[PDB]
C-alpha cells in the first residue's frame, strides 16, 4: 500500500563552500592584483538567494576564519557577500601557514552536524596555491568529502602555484586536456568552470511514498439497512490518503 505522485526536480538548491587561501605564500601583490578581483568576479556570478545558492565562506591561514555562515544575509545576497571581499581587500594581509585541511574539515563539520540543506548540492570551491601545511592530510579530507557526494572545484591563486597538487586534489587525470575541476586563469575561466556545477536543470519524475497499513474498518453507521463506515490511518507522507469511506449493509430493516 503506497502512493505515487508527480513532482519537478531542478536541483536549484546549492550549498557553496568557498574556502580561500589567505596564507603567507599567496603574496601581497598577488592578493591585491589577482585574488581580490578573482573573488569579486566569482561571487558576482553567483545568484545567491534563500531558495537557491547559499554561500559559506572561510579564510584559511595559520587559523581558519569563518567569514560567512550558510543562510545569513551575506550568504543569500550577492551584494552583501561582495562587501566582505571589499572588507578583505582593505583590512587583510595574507600571512602565516596554510590550514587547508582544517578549512575542508569545516565543510565536513557542516555535513556531520546536518547544518547543510539535505536536498542541496554540496559544492566546495577551494581557492589556493596548492601548498598546504600537509599534502597527505589535505588530500585525505578532500577524498572523504568526495565519498560523501560533495563536489570539489579548485581555483589556482597566488604567486607560486603548485599545479601538480591542485590537479591531484581536484581529481584531474593525466594526459587529459582541460580538466573540468581545476582552473588557474582569470575570473572568467573560474566562472565558466563553476557553471556546470550549479546549473538548474528541471525534470519531471514520479515518486513513491509508503502510507502504511490502515486501521480496522469501523462498524456500520446503521445496524440495519444500507449505511456507511470508514477506516483511518496516520499520515506518513503529505500525499498519503488518511481517510476512506465505503458503503455497507447490515441486512434489511424490518
Ligand atoms: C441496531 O440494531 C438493529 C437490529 C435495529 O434495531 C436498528 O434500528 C433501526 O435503525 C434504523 C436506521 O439505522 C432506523 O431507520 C429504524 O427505524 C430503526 O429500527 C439499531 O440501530
Ligand atoms: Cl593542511
Ligand atoms: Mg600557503
Amino acid at each position: 500500500d503506497e502512493v505515487k505522485y508527480s513532482e519537478e526536480v531542478c536541483n536549484e538548491q546549492v550549498d557553496l563552500y568557498l574556502l580561500v587561501d589567505g596564507s603567507g605564500s599567496i603574496g601581497y601583490p598577488n592578493w591585491i592584483t589577482k585574488v581580490i578581483p578573482m573573488l569579486n568576479g566569482l561571487i558576482n556570478s553567483l545568484s545567491l538567494s534563500r531558495d537557491t545558492i547559499n554561500l559559506y565562506m572561510n579564510l584559511f591561514g595559520s587559523y581558519t576564519t569563518e567569514l560567512i555562515r550558510l543562510g545569513s544575509g551575506q550568504s543569500i545576497d550577492k551584494r552583501q557577500a561582495l562587501s566582505k571581499v571589499t572588507e578583505l581587500r582593505k583590512t587583510y594581509t595574507p600571512y602565516g601557514t596554510t590550514s587547508m585541511t582544517a578549512a575542508l574539515d569545516e565543510v565536513q563539520k557542516h555535513l556531520n552536524d546536518r547544518v547543510n540543506r539535505e536536498k542541496a548540492i554540496q559544492l566546495v570551491i577551494l581557492m589556493t596555491d596548492g601548498v598546504p601545511n600537509s599534502k597527505y592530510r589535505a588530500l585525505e579530507v578532500a577524498n572523504k568529502l568526495k565519498q560523501r557526494n560533495v563536489r570539489l572545484a579548485v581555483i589556482g591563486i597566488g604567486q607560486g602555484i603548485n599545479h601538480q597538487f591542485n590537479r591531484l586534489i581536484a581529481g584531474c587525470r593525466p594526459r587529459e586536456p582541460n580538466c573540468k575541476f581545476y582552473s588557474y586563469a582569470d575570473w572568467n575561466e573560474a566562472v565558466a568552470l563553476i557553471k556546470p556545477f550549479i546549473a538548474k536543470v528541471c525534470t519531471e519524475v514520479e515518486r513513491v511514498a509508503n502510507c502504511g497499513p490502515w486501521d480496522p474498518w469501523t462498524a456500520c453507521s446503521v445496524t440495519c439497512g444500507r449505511g456507511t463506515h470508514s477506516r483511518s490511518r496516520p499520515s506518513l507522507h503529505e500525499k498519503c490518503t488518511t481517510h476512506m469511506v465505503s458503503e455497507c449493509e447490515e441486512g434489511e430493516c424490518p
